[PDB]
């Protein structure tokens, strides 16, 4: 699916960001990372909505699976939005610290991202299965 490929590009970027290399940190504090993740997330949600709408339009006279599918869409979007939000929060916290060690913040950020990756795995799988049934 187009939306699955767009989600793949989001994943590809997130796996690099997780490393929290000094290059990642440069591009996080400059806002390049959060700008790019926003673009990747918006494309994923745009393609997912377009696909769902095409399926919708293909159907005849399920009404419950429809609301549960809307919820599965929303969960994926919320997962991606929370990845971005954690990275924006990290940047704001570092700006506030006058050059002192960030190490504790990066350990906490890395943990938030690992938990979000588990959620992304399960929420995308649920959404894929639900879309296939809906079709």
């Amino acid at each position: 699916q187009r939306w699955e490929l767009a989600l793949g590009r989001f994943w590809d970027y997130l796996r690099w960001v997780q490393t929290l290399s000094e290059q990642v940190q440069e591009e996080l504090l400059s806002s390049q990372v959060t700008q790019e993740l926003r673009a990747l997330m918006d494309e994923t949600m745009k393609e997912l909505k377009a696909y769902k709408s095409e399926l919708e339009e293909q159907l005849t006279p399920r009404a419950r699976l429809s609301k549960e599918l809307q919820a599965a869409q929303a969960r994926l979007g919320a997962d991606m939005e929370d990845v971005r939000g954690r990275l924006v929060q990290y940047r704001g916290e570092v700006q506030a610290m006058l050059g002192q060690s960030t190490e504790e913040l990066r350990v906490r950020l890395a943990s938030h991202l690992r938990k979000l990756r588990k959620r992304l795995l399960r929420d995308a799988d649920d959404l894929q299965k639900r879309l296939a049934v809906y079709q």
